[PDB]
DNA sequence: ACTCCG
DNA sequence: CCGGAAG
């Protein structure tokens, strides 16, 4: 009695029914925002998708009928503390169940899909629990979890359907930071998964929404270089677009494409910099260089500190590249 | 009394000793053979190079000064019992030092300077005394320790000049391999200190020569899962990394280093380089033969890298 | 393997 | 009245 094999089972067994109230009529909205980014019913049925039902306590009374208590109920955040009886905690939202590497569901990322909605946020996510750690937690994961190991490889990228849209366009490295920012657990975990016979090997690809909050995450690579900066690589969708609405407009090649043709993290910082600069004459060109051996200066692998200087007098003009 | 410390406190006043009769009137052609390649004196003080003179016991009777018991210097490979006497292991050499990577003296490695020297071996060296272990022992191993684990790079030559070199010119990871071949506890030791931050790369730099290709037919035939991170440079021919130095420079050995091979694809493309190529009979032969050796890649990842390349460095099949 | 020159 | 190499 509330305990992990039990809690597991109720999100399980929600899973299922959140699964199965997909289908009603009132989830229309829900299916339609499937079928508008060109998921289909057999892609949504793969990656668990659901609809949470409008109603009071749908859910809980069809757990509390299969068996489960109320009390191990709110410990897996599925159901919580109500005035005339318990209630649920989603409503009128598409689902996303999220699985650990082992296929073990622990919570959900649930969508807003309606204008009355009395839930502000445009997403929302199971609470903190035994279960659903939120800080180590990742969408995509029990699918990716040997394709990662396998392909020496991660993607990551920001939303649900963006993992969706990568894994149907064969990149099935794809993972997602699902709640909040991308952190230290997080690669910790993929990091896990790419090591063999004690040693890291893979490369780590992240994948970006328009320009500025990919060049303000390679800012960070210099800021601890504790991680793996070598083997960091940046991807940057189309003036303006992200993984999802790229499928739709240019089709499952330019995303496979998109992470084939990338940058790695210093790298893509670096030219960054050149890339906003004058460079007419001497005047600009030396003003690029006065503000970027800095950045190579920041660099505390010497190896790949010796290959950006090497690089550096020619990307601003003043040496053959 | 014969103890560890007592024996490390023998070595380092043997090699103050020999260092002190280096800038004397017999050691000229010690002296002479460092500088002839581009060692001045301010290199031979930093890997502290010394030279063993003349007489029959010489250091023996200057250690027993100093308070130092012969069986002390019995094990700690210094003396040896002659019938007159007392006398010295080493005589009319240039010695390097030898130490643990902190920077103790345990032994000592010392090359013949004369024709009419007693010793007629090339090198000679410490025998297996309580500190001196041929198998895990490695001359500039005390310069390198810091700058290979901060660099995650070990580069592995073979003569005692080529360690000289290579840090002077810049490679200061350089280690090398003295009395023995390089070996399983070396690798191990090396294994090691560039871990504590994941990753680290392993490069051998040989002769351009035939040497090379023998050690490396034994790229394949182990599990060897650090054959992935192992690399081969090599130089032109004829030439080891203090030669190299010599003619070229210091900036050539920084990239001989830089611009390596991978032990896999360096295996593979010596044997496209002893093969036909010309004709359309002849790529046909090499892609035949070396097919079974991308097969014997066990990992699938780098198997499959091995075999997309292979296309290319057969002339285009 | 027991009996010439530094 | 040597120690290494000769064999």
């Amino acid at each position: 009695m509330g305990s992990r094999s039990r809690l597991l089972a109720a999100n399980a067994a929600a899973a299922a029914f959140y699964a199965q109230a997909l289908q009603s009529d009132e989830a229309a909205p829900a299916r339609q925002y499937l079928t508008e980014r060109s998921f289909d019913a057999a892609a949504a049925r793969k990656f668990g998708c659901g609809f949470a039902p409008s109603g009071w306590d749908s859910l809980t009374k069809h757990l509390q009928r299969k068996g489960f208590e109320f009390e191990e109920l709110e410990a897996a955040g599925l159901s919580r503390q109500g005035r005339h009886g318990p209630m649920d905690r989603f409503h009128r939202r598409l689902l996303w169940p999220i699985r650990t590497s082992a296929g073990e569901v622990v919570g959900f990322g649930a969508r807003r899909l309606f204008d009355d909605d009395a839930m502000e946020a445009k997403y929302v996510n199971t609470p903190e629990t035994l279960l659903y750690k939120k800080s180590s937690v990742m969408f995509g994961i029990d699918l990716a979890k040997r394709d990662i190991a396998k392909g020496h490889q991660a993607v990551v990228v920001e939303g649900y359907t963006d993992v969706m849209a990568m894994h149907l366009a064969g990149v099935t490295t794809a993972v997602a930071s699902c709640g909040t920012a991308f952190g230290g657990e997080h690669l910790a975990m993929l990091r896990r998964l790419m090591m063999d016979d004690s040693f890291f090997r893979g490369e780590l690809i992240y994948v970006f929404d328009g320009d500025e909050a990919g060049r303000a995450a390679a800012l960070k690579a210099f800021d601890g270089e504790q991680k793996l900066a070598g083997q960091s690589f940046v991807a940057v969708a189309p003036d303006g677009m992200d993984p999802c609405d790229l499928r739709l407009k240019c089709g499952d090649a330019a995303l496979r494409d998109l992470v084939a043709r990338r940058t790695p993290l210093f790298e893509f910082a670096i030219r960054a910099a050149i890339a906003e600069m004058d460079l007419d004459s001497a005047e600009g060109r030396v003003a690029a260089l006065r503000r970027c051996v800095p950045m190579v200066g920041q660099i505390k692998d010497p190896t790949l500190r010796d290959e950006y200087a090497r690089q550096l007098a020619g990307w601003v003009g003043w040496a053959d590249v």
